[PDB]
């Protein structure tokens, strides 16, 4: 993750903002001296992943509810979502009051295009992709699904970003997309997230949406209209400064990410027994995970025990683990909350402690993600592959 | 504004951050070198206020969401709100699915006792009371009226942070309390604001909703229980830092703008015509504004031009203006969005735009409001007290 690359330029950015710059994104111009972070990162994303609008906000969480509302993807609507991903997709559309419909994986860890198919009903209004552990799903028929179909694609690039679909930057390939710089994703803002989109009327909502509906028009922010409603979302000018430095290492991690998962990658495909991902466009893989499948759920078990006994940190299991996949979010499963959700004022609608997605479980439960290190030295790695080595061993 | 004081503690308290601490502010301890911005910044606001609890997130309308959710309110509840607020107020409610019910203020320029008692319904979970332009409602009168009808005391002390009524800080009388650390409020964190409350098991489930029902306890983040869902409104370190450093101001802002209140209301006071704002409890009030009305809307809107015209700045004619006030907000009264809200699905809905709030209008219709800065010299003062002198001149 980004955090390992923490230097001078990223305490300068921020040291910036605080001895001339000022800590609010808008106005200000006067006395900030021509700082803007937040609008520098925004115009870096652009120009970086060839999009044409960029809006940076609070949270990749907060993205995904702007990403949505910007969308017209509201209250009522049933969105498609998957099963293997960070609760964030699922809690941000049950706040929307909108309907979580799970669709199931393929080998690719990401939303199947028949798993899709299979439960499109005319309630549904769009589908939410993830590119879960820094890869891809299969994105051209996706694509045409919802094309077919009448859908809005939503991308979450939360835990992808600087990966690629056949030169297509992800989170640029939907109608609108969104971005982590969370502490721990690939670049940092401390706190933060993007919504990205070609579409103009998508980025008019969500940077309005982010900010109690502010136009942001003109140079008196009192003054300014507000067609819609909205909510706050804004993120800090020293938040913002963190990520712009941050994204200008973007391609050095990538490449790191891209040569330390091949080495390892590499030695393991002499192990018989390890399946890999499937990975749509190796090109694109930002490779922030190596995800490796076992012959059966009890030999991913014994393997995940192996792998922590003999020194392979970062190694997770999703299928036991409690933040990345739906049986062991009863939390969810149950609608639990201290106050009622709009969720609940919708009559008809799945029962959340009954759904199955076998075909997930088949691929999850045998599914173990090794995180891919910024830090890693050569000889780390050859120790790490020698540990490896050791937990197959029999 | 806290804006105004920014020197070097701002400056060395962020840096501090970026040069030994780390940016999330949770865990980490083997790297953050017991650098822990948010956590003190919380402490310090439990001292400070004598309040058992706070917790530090993303903004004050984070923790207007946050404190509703916390405190019970939620999906079909009624919330009774002003029609003098920043939109945020409502806002908030809508997205939790809640009804808003409009209740007049009175000359206090807060919610009325007897407008919240004439919109009580069975359906009522909460009063929504706001502090407006640094001061008070009748608290007494209203927390009787929560006690007797088993009402949620929730405070907005979003723009009164530092107030006070019969030595209880703003904020921490009725069950759950709220401020704001934007960059134009009295204390700031650029972006930030918090959930303070005595009722622990208030804060236990504000803390874990603004981070996805993290509980929050032992050492690895990954192995935490989720007791709820939940959403991201975690603040970063950094912003906590700035906060940090401006909330140890936080006594000096106040006295500064009650000397300078006092010295422009000292002086209106011989403006036979001029009548002001009601302060229940004179020594509580922080003095962010000095708010005063005229015998007729006509003759506010002719003070209201003369007052800018002879260089009487940050002078808000609110029944005018965008940010406000329910008169001027179509986008509310309409329910205007890019999708659905979640209010939509409750069907006996009021009609919003069919609020009447006849006293409510006579009031703000006459009312003009005056932020006092922290910068004003002593000639700045005088110069803008006779000023004002002119304005009046007839
Ligand atoms: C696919 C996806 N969507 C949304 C989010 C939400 O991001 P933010 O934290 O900026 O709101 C994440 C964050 N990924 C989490 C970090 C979880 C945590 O510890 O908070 C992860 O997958 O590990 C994510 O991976
Ligand atoms: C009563 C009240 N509640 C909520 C908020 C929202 O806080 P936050 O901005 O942290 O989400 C404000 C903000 N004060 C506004 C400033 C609005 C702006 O310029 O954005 C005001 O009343 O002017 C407020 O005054
Ligand atoms: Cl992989
Ligand atoms: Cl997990
Ligand atoms: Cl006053």
């Amino acid at each position: 993750p980004g955090f390992e690359l923490f230097g001078p330029e990223e305490k300068q950015e921020v040291a910036d903002v605080m001895e001339h710059g000022f800590t609010f994104r808008y106005n200000f111009d006067h006395m900030r001296n021509d700082r803007w972070k937040t609008r520098d990162m925004e115009q870096l994303l652009c120009e970086k992943m060839n999009v044409k609008h960029a809006h940076l906000l609070s949270s990749g969480t907060a993205a995904l509810q702007t990403a949505m509302m910007a969308a017209g993807i509201g209250a009522g609507d049933e969105v498609i979502v998957p099963p293997f991903t960070f609760v964030a997709s699922v809690e941000a559309i049950f706040m929307a009051g909108a309907v979580p419909i799970f669709a199931e994986i393929d080998e690719t860890l990401c939303l199947s295009p028949e798993g899709i198919e299979a439960v499109i009903t005319p309630r549904t209004k769009a589908i939410n992709l993830v590119h879960m552990c820094g890869s891809m799903a299969k994105m051209d028929e996706i694509k045409a699904i919802c094309k077919k179909h009448n859908l809005v694609l939503l991308e979450d690039a939360c835990q992808a970003i600087g990966g690629s679909y056949k030169g297509q930057a992800l989170g640029t390939i939907g109608d609108v997309g969104c971005y982590s710089f969370d502490s721990v994703k690939t670049i940092t803002c401390g706190e933060g997230g993007a919504v990205i989109t070609n579409n103009t009327e998508i980025y008019d909502n969500a940077h309005m949406f982010s900010d109690h509906g502010h136009d942001h028009i003109g140079k008196d922010r009192g003054a300014e209209s507000h067609p819609i409603m909205g909510l706050n979302f804004r993120i800090s000018e020293m938040n913002a400064a963190l990520g712009l430095a941050q994204l200008r290492k973007l391609d050095t991690i990538i490449d790191i990410q891209r040569k330390n998962k091949k080495a390892i990658k590499d030695a393991m495909a002499s192990i018989p027994e390890v399946s890999f991902r499937e990975i749509p466009d190796p090109e694109g893989d930002s490779a922030g995970f190596l995800s490796f499948m076992l012959p059966t759920e009890a030999r991913t078990q014994e393997i995940s025990k192996k792998l922590a006994a003999n020194g392979v940190d970062g190694c997770f299991y999703w299928y036991v683990n409690n933040w990345h996949y739906l049986k062991n979010w009863k939390h969810i499963q149950e609608l639990k909350a201290p106050a009622a959700l709009p969720i609940t004022l919708i009559a008809d609608r799945p029962d959340y402690t009954q759904i199955s997605v076998p075909k997930s479980d088949a691929i999850m439960s045998r599914t173990i993600s090794m995180l891919i290190k910024l830090s890693w030295t050569d000889a780390q790695i050859a120790e790490r592959i020698e540990n490896i080595k050791k937990a197959f061993a029999q």
